[PDB]
């Protein structure tokens, strides 16, 4: 392994590995923040003499093309000069293995080859924050024994070592002659000059043209001080000062010769235009173009008479271009000829011919287009996050405070709805606080009433997810936006509509060549044959639910369609595109046509399922640089085609080994991958689409992250983003396929290897990285069909790619079996072979070197640990021995060409310096990880409000968390933003090397909770309530024992180590029992079958359960809030609807509620928040739980009262003081006396469970839904309004136990009596009818097709005639999977679906008791 250094002029040293030809070379230093097309541009002319730093991490990964053909025109085929023009090449990482089908060779052997040098594991930040603002960096690549001094290659005639030595011709036998003059030309220069008809006469840069036959000239070149090619300037003169009127166009040097050739001075610029994100403006008509640049030399804006400047940098003020008066002589600075950058500026050779073709002294301006608006708006009404959807149903979206933020900043009044009243989006109190806020349902309806009010002229209906977006649509469909005069802001409704609909997309886009593969949903055969016939084939056939799914023929379509008919009504065929790389663009376009890409998505891995999960990075990583600007400039003209002002999202299909490429959809509104997008860039997309909606043009928009620039142009990373999917399984397996991704992480890298393996930690604690070793210790089974386990869902499908790898499987196998392009394969591999290096090592044995690289791809201390036999707390002592620590970074948008000072940022292993001061030394406060079943959206809400009780006291904070999805992770909101992971190593790196001043934990739910012992052993300041605390609050045993000495009673329980043990307990306190490793046991069987350490609590039944919600100061409860959950007590308890205040507890076991958390608070010494749950039947209370930290319940709670406990919580733990008097403590509690408060999920939805011992329907469910009522029985019914569903009318299908009969026949009566129908399956239909309630039969999902008489359910819910499922707990095993289909139909049907008793009475009595009733502008909230 070969090593040198880069040495600078400066003293600057850098050791790096070389992968290039192994000798010494001396030049310029120069950086390019272009993230693709490496092979095209290390053949740029203009790097003669320069050692590129390249700007992106990851350079390598296509090879090297075919680096000897040429083209029918003799000019290499793929390159764009003759061989490499670099004298040295500076990388971070360098891909050893490498996949593009063009690829013939790695990049290592195409440099060493060429003889030109290169080092990788070098820090190329740094590198260019250094020769950034510096004139002329001057180094050196040295390897030891071949010393170089410095020299400035810029002093001698550069345009002359890499100009042609005699003339060459191109296109010979074309029409038009055009003399181009090499001062370094661009190969794509003269293809694009030959393609519009030309013969290019190629010459060299001071061959004598004055008195040449041409029809027009060209002067093109890179390289060098433009001033040294005298003679040059000297023929451009004599053409200018003769009568020759033949155009003259000029390209980067072109620019500066015309330009000392007419009389202007040229300057070595100190600070260069190198990228392919350099915005330019067309003075001359004011429109704007994004441009790649290379040149250190400019032309001074002080130009003389006759000359007029064309094109001006919109960065930086600099000339970028210029016209004569008159004659058809122009120039422009940039490269119109790109390869690489972005093609977006080929017009200008289409100028360039019709100034030949006009030929009577035309000038630059008349053959481009010519000037020109902006709407006037005073009330917005931006629609926030809504309900379910019949289709996309499950999405949070909390941007439109963005948009409240970006409409407040140009004085426009806003409107905010949102029917969660403990939102996080509407607990803002700043520039983000709306003018007006109703807590209505986002329907028809309720916005209807809202315009009517509030008389606004402006909406948003794309930035509250799908919901809000339908609404709005259908208002502008019944013309009420119109009558009320009120104007959609940005994407109109005619566009909209358009994206929504397949057939309406798939002529808009026929309308420019462009074509979709439109998809069919079918219910026969051979309507699934026609289908099939109009695609072509191969197709993919895809079931609602549930080998995959591919038909290359007619007879595969039949027989696989044909299986899939004899279970389902429908079924979907599209276009096979299966193994295809999905790539994806964020796009923006103003109303002035400016339209930039900010982000790109490639797709490593679908993981077999269909959705938008998708294991995602940014940048793309596998495309060319011809791949990823064709799918631009497509994304650019479909965005234009479809009038977007504002975000798009367009996602790519592209055949891997051919240019073939469709449009899988587009999204012009507010997604997740437009979140993920700007968290990954650091550009606002919500805020800016918000001004632009406004009419306000990029250019005239700030970047906030930078400062100087605008948001006119194109983020350039210098790291590397990974992001992964948490579902809703919570355990580790290898068969179903209808999982939701209920949450997602991002991690930020500057390998692929290090972002991948942060991304896998941070999805699940146990979760250590990429291994083949299983989590929770587990073994691989012994019948393991591997190639299964590749293709079918899984959640330890990483865990088997891990293995097939590790078991000597081909990547080629791998990569057809779960379609994850090799590239990525290969940096997997590379982990797994670290690994096994490590294994074979020890405390001793193990060199820096060998440490350094692990870190640098991404193993943890842990991982390392359990390879060289040592523990964690080893590891990272043996590491900080070595001085091997990780680095913080900036995210600032533009790879360092820029400075920011804004705090967005992230910690890697791959540097050299930081990019931050240390001396804030101020508070950590932990976020929550990624959202999951158990952890929604609220502990968002208690981040926003410790931040903002620690910004308000003037307290400096550092944020750490990795959920893309949270509105928490704001840098305009806290002083520090790592994003980054919640593990006790990379919490232990942030917390000492900020020296924070503390760090709280209470606020962010489990995650960082139990990371406090650990924290507080390894030298963390915890806030508040002492980790010893915790650690004896939550150890069963101790808090237990505790409990006894207090006189606090509890449900019995025992820790079980046998059968017998555990069959004695049970026995001893009567059935029946709970269990864990939560599970219920009613006879011998269950616990039969499960340890093959248990807990064993008895289970008390017709229980109530009681949140305790509160904020201890000294052991002193000084806030606190009793809610009672509507289910009575069991198993589920997290997704319990809860009532603030209690509604059925007698009022002493409220006072013994009281009392015992008076004690337990006082026993643990609470300074913070706590949570306690209680059991209570009658008057007594037992104690459940107590969890030393905030709950989910707590927004909730305070925004019932009218006290921010977190607020009160965050004070309390930094010893900020807090008055008590009007704090619900608990001789003062404050209950609500004319208002009731409903906590209710989002979403709800039926799983089909797991351990089979016996099969299990279970619900799940996330988000928050919270209402005020005048009663619970209002408030519930606003609920209910507020997750979208309509308030059931019609008929009740009534699914209950044979057993519950007696108990359930009272609600029925009741509920038959109100004017409902009922219906339900035969045997308790008739018993129904037996007792007198009037009740219809209807068939099980199953037993569907054997009997006519009875209605299918599906046929009633599409009917209309159900619009209330009930389907109590039936543990009858023969019908859990229809009972799980009755659910499943409810949900994705979108009627209301009752699985509890206690729910289902509350529904009933609330029909009796009674939509713009309810809320009529009533006033609560205290
Ligand atoms: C190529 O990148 C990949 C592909 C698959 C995976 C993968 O196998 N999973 C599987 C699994 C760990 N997973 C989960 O959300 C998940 C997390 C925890 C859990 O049990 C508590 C179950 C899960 F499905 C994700 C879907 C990711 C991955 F982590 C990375
Ligand atoms: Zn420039």
């Amino acid at each position: 392994a070969q090593t040198a250094h880069i040495v600078l002029e400066d003293g600057t040293k850098m050791k790096g590995y070389s992968f290039g030809h192994p000798s010494s070379v001396a030049g310029e230093v120069v950086f390019n923040t272009g993230l693709g097309g490496y092979p095209e541009a290390i053949t740029d002319p203009a790097y003669k003499g320069q050692i590129l730093t390249m700007a992106n991490p990851i350079i390598g990964n296509g090879g090297a093309p075919d680096t000897t053909a040429l083209d029918e025109l003799g000019l290499s085929k793929y390159l764009e000069s003759n061989g490499i023009k670099v004298s040295g090449l500076l990388v971070l990482d360098y891909s050893k293995d490498y996949n593009h089908w063009l690829a013939t060779k790695s990049l290592g052997q195409w440099l060493q080859e060429e003889k030109v040098p290169a080092i990788y594991g070098v820090d190329t930040r740094m590198l260019t924050k250094i020769i950034r603002d510096k004139g002329t960096m001057l180094g050196k690549i040295e390897f030891e024994g071949q010393p170089v001094d410095f020299v400035d290659p810029n002093k001698q005639n550069l345009i002359a070592e890499v100009s042609t030595k005699d003339v060459k011709v191109y296109g010979k036998g074309n029409p038009t002659k055009v003399v181009a003059v090499d001062c370094g030309i661009k190969n794509n220069v003269i293809r694009l000059l030959v393609k519009r008809g030309a013969e290019v006469h190629l010459v060299p840069w001071n061959h004598d043209f004055t008195k040449m036959e041409y029809d027009g000239i060209l002067i093109a070149g890179g390289p060098g001080n433009p001033a040294l090619a005298e003679p040059l300037i000297q023929n451009v003169r004599k053409i200018l000062e003769s009568d020759r009127k033949e155009p003259l166009f000029g390209i980067s040097t072109g620019n500066l010769i015309t330009g000392l050739a007419a009389g202007a001075k040229t300057y070595k610029m100190s600070m260069a235009n190198r990228g392919q994100n350099q915005p330019v403006l067309n003075i001359t008509n004011k429109q704007a173009f994004i441009t790649a640049q290379n040149h250190g030399y400019a032309l001074d804006n002080t130009l003389p008479a006759g000359w007029k400047p064309l094109f001006v940098n919109v960065n930086d003020q600099t000339n970028e271009g210029i016209m004569h008066e008159s004659k058809p002589f122009f120039a422009v600075q940039f490269h119109p000829e790109v390869t690489p950058g972005p093609i977006d500026t080929e017009y200008l050779f289409d100028s360039f011919f019709s100034l030949i073709k006009k030929g009577k002294a035309t000038t630059i301006t008349s053959v481009l287009p010519k000037p020109a608006s902006r709407v006037e708006v005073s009330k917005v009404l931006i629609l926030g996050s809504g309900g379910l959807s019949i289709g996309q149903a499950g999405e949070f979206d909390y941007s439109g405070s963005q948009a409240v933020k970006a409409m407040k900043e140009e004085n426009v009044k806003t409107v905010l709805m949102n029917p969660n009243i403990a939102s996080v989006q509407t607990n803002e109190v700043g520039l983000k606080q709306a003018d007006t806020v109703y807590f209505l349902p986002i329907t028809p309806q309720f916005v209807t009433e809202v315009i009517k009010a509030e008389q606004p002229d402006g909406l948003i209906l794309g930035m509250g997810g799908q919901t809000a977006l339908n609404c709005g649509v259908e208002l502008f469909k019944r013309g009420v936006l119109k009558e009320y005069g009120v104007k959609v802001l940005g994407t109109s409704v005619e566009s909209i509509m358009a994206t929504e609909d397949r057939q309406l997309f798939s002529d808009k886009l026929n309308e420019i060549n462009e074509k979709i593969a439109p998809s069919f949903a079918v219910e026969s055969i051979e309507d699934a044959l026609k289908a099939a016939d109009t695609i072509g084939y191969p197709v993919m056939i895809r079931s609602a639910y549930a080998g995959s799914g591919i038909c290359p023929n007619r007879e595969t379509l039949m027989d696989l369609s044909t299986k899939a008919f004899a279970m389902t009504n429908q079924i979907l065929v599209e276009k096979s595109v299966t193994g295809w790389k999905e790539i994806e663009y964020e796009v923006v376009r103003d109303a002035d046509d400016n339209c930039v890409t900010v982000c790109n998505m490639e797709n490593v891995d679908a993981m077999g399922v269909h959705t938008g999960d998708s294991v995602v990075v940014a940048p793309a990583q596998t495309l060319s640089n011809a791949e990823f600007q064709m799918l631009r400039r497509t994304s650019i003209n479909v965005v234009r085609h479809l009038g977007i002002v504002g975000e798009c999202n367009i996602q790519f299909a592209l055949h891997p080994t051919s240019m073939e490429y469709c449009i899988i959809e587009v999204n012009a509104r507010l997604s997740r991958s437009s979140a993920l997008a700007s968290k990954a860039t650091g550009y606002p997309l919500a805020f800016i689409a918000a001004k632009i909606a406004l009419g306000i043009p990029l250019p005239e928009i700030k970047n906030v992250v930078s400062g100087k620039t605008s948001a006119c142009f194109e983020p350039s990373l210098d790291y590397m983003v990974t992001k992964i999917p948490r579902w809703d399984l919570d355990r580790f397996h290898g068969i179903g396929s209808s999982m939701k991704s209920v949450g997602e992480v991002m991690a930020i890298g500057r390998t692929f290897e290090e972002s991948f393996q942060k991304a896998l930690r941070m999805c699940h604690p146990s979760i250590e990285g990429f291994t083949p070793r299983l989590p929770m210790n587990k073994e691989w089974p012994s019948n393991l069909d591997l190639r299964k386990e590749l293709s079918e869902p899984s959640s330890t499908r990483i865990y088997a790619i891990a293995k097939a790898i590790d078991d000597n499987m081909s990547l080629d196998e791998i990569e057809k079996l779960t379609y994850i392009d090799k590239w990525f394969l290969y940096k997997m591999r590379d982990i797994l072979n670290m690994e096994k290096t490590l294994k074979g090592l020890n405390s001793e044995s193990m060199t820096e070197e060998t440490l350094k690289r692990a870190k640098e791809i991404g193993f943890s201390d842990k991982q390392i640990s359990k390879c060289l036999g040592l523990t964690e707390a080893q590891t990272r002592e043996l590491r900080l021995k070595k001085n091997i620590h990780p680095w913080v970074k900036q995210i600032d948008t533009l790879a360092a060409e820029y400075p920011s000072v804004t705090n967005y940022l992230y910690v890697t292993y791959n540097g050299q310096e930081h990019d931050v001061n240390f001396d804030d030394h101020g508070m950590m406060v932990l976020g929550c990880g990624p959202y999951h079943i158990g952890s929604s959206v609220e502990f968002d809400w208690c981040a926003v409000s410790s931040i903002r009780t620690l910004r308000q006291l003037g307290k400096k904070t550092v944020v750490v968390n990795c959920n893309p999805e949270t509105v928490s992770t704001d840098f305009d909101e806290c002083d520090k933003l790592y994003f980054e992971e919640l593990s006790l190593e990379r919490i232990l790196d942030i917390y000492h090397q900020e020296a924070c001043g503390g760090c709280i934990i209470s606020v962010g739910g489990q995650i960082p909770n139990n990371l406090a012992v650990p924290l507080y052993k390894n030298g963390v300041k915890i806030m508040g309530t002492s980790p010893l605390q915790i650690d004896r609050a939550e150890d069963r045993s101790i808090f237990s024992a505790v409990l006894d000495e207090l006189k606090v009673a509890q449900a019995p329980w025992k820790a079980v180590n046998t059968l017998n043990e555990a069959l004695e307990f049970a026995k001893s306190v009567d059935y029946p029992c709970l269990l864990r490793p939560m599970n219920v046991v009613f006879s011998e069987d269950e616990m039969k079958k499960f340890l093959e350490p248990v807990v064993l609590t008895k289970f008390v039944e017709g229980a109530r359960e009681v949140e305790m919600d509160a904020v201890g100061k000294d052991g002193r409860v000084i806030s606190h809030a009793i809610s009672e959950h509507v289910e009575d007590a069991g198993v589920h308890s997290g997704d319990a609807t809860l009532m603030l205040p209690t509604q059925t507890i007698s009022q002493g076991a409220i006072e013994k509620v009281k009392d015992a958390t008076r004690k337990i608070a006082k026993a643990f010494a609470i300074s913070g928040p706590f949570n306690v749950q209680f059991l209570v039947k009658g008057n007594d209370v037992l104690v459940i739980e107590c969890n030393l930290r905030a709950s989910r319940s707590f927004p909730f709670v305070s925004k019932t009262l009218g006290v921010d406990f977190i607020d009160v919580a965050t004070k309390v733990m930094i010893g900020e003081n807090v008055d008590e008097k009007h704090l619900p403590t608990l001789d003062h509690p404050i209950i609500p006396a004319d208002y009731v408060a409903i906590k209710a999920p989002m979403f709800s939805w039926p799983r089909l469970r797991d351990a089979d011992p016996i099969l299990r329907c279970e619900m799940a469910s996330t988000g928050e839904v919270a209402c005020f009522g005048e009663g619970i029985h209002t408030a519930f019914l606003k609920a209910m309004l507020s997750t979208g569903f309509k308030i059931p009318q019609k008929g009740i299908l009534i699914g209950i136990q044979q057993s519950f009969r007696p108990r359930f026949l009272g609600v029925a009566e009741q509920l038959h009596n109100e004017g409902f129908k009922l219906f339900a399956t035969e045997a308790t239909s008739d018993w129904l009818n037996a007792n007198n309630v009037p009740a219809t039969p209807v068939a099980w999902p199953s037993q569907e097709g054997q009997n006519p008489s009875l209605s299918s359910i599906r046929k009633l819910i599409r009917d209309g005639s159900i619009d209330l499922v009930i389907n109590l707990p039936n543990n009858n095993t023969k019908f859990v999977h229809d009972n799980y289909v009755i659910r499943r139909t409810a949900v994705d049907s979108g009627i209301p679906l009752l699985t509890n008793f206690q729910v289902t009475k509350l529904f009933a009595e609330a029909v009796q008791k009674s939509s713009k009733s309810l809320f009529h502008y009533r006033q609560y909230s205290a």
